[PDB]
């Protein structure tokens, strides 16, 4: 996250780390066996970490639990990223708590204008690179299809939004990857792709979640 803000230890409740030895993505926990992220981030051995705040230090209210089942979206096109979503089922089931929560599906698809919650682990430099300990957090409002299509012309589907600021300077980025994008309480958009970070006129774009909520359901019911 550039140009963020320190969230304050567990008052993201469902942001999870995503970790093959090292974080190197984030997710959403939407109950309490099976977190979204992007298909982007896919890899084999993920471990989901709960309950993180310095994700480089054990402070006592972390849950460690193996993925035991990855699955990409049937139509993920990692050319494009069109579909960038995937479910990650846990071995276990999470104990849910004040500092480990779920976070709500959409039932209608967010405003345009919208001021969303984006927080993650990644790269916190326009231009350079420092990776945070603690999760950072940032406001930002979804931008209009036509302000979004013009920025990225050609590369924006159905499936996707733009949000942040235009001028530069706020922004998520690489280690945000696959992480929330929270509006009136609802998990609204993935951390998907942008061309660097926080650059004038190339913001954030995000995976439209509410497109996908019958194929989330549909398939957290037979797996
Ligand atoms: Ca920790």
């Amino acid at each position: 996250i550039v140009g963020g803000y320190t969230c304050g230890a567990n008052t993201v409740p469902y942001q999870v780390s995503l970790n093959s030895g090292y974080h190197f993505c984030g997710g959403s926990l939407i109950n309490s066996q099976w977190v979204v992220s992007a298909a982007h981030c896919y890899k084999s051995g993920i471990q989901v970490r709960l309950g993180e705040d310095n994700i480089n230090v054990v402070e006592g209210n972390e849950q460690f639990i193996s993925a035991s089942k990855s699955i990409v979206h049937p139509s993920y096109n990692s050319n494009t990223l069109n579909n960038d979503i995937m479910l990650i089922k846990l071995k276990s089931a999470a104990s849910l708590n004040s500092r480990v929560a779920s976070i709500s599906l959409p039932t209608s698809c967010a405003s345009a204008g919208t001021q969303c919650l984006i927080s993650g682990w990644g790269n916190t430099k326009s231009s350079g690179t420092s990776y945070p300990d603690v999760l950072k957090c940032l406001k930002a409002p979804i931008l209009s299809d036509s302000s979004c299509k013009s920025a990225y012309p050609g590369q924006i589907t159905s499936n996707m939004f733009c949000a942040g600021y235009l001028e530069g300077g706020k922004d998520s980025c690489q280690g945000d990857s696959g992480g929330p994008v929270v509006c009136s309480g609802k998990l609204q958009g993935i951390v998907s792709w942008g061309s660097g970070c926080a650059q004038k006129n190339k913001p954030g774009v995000y995976t439209k979640v509410c497109n996908y909520v019958s194929w989330i359901k549909q398939t957290i019911a037979s797996n």
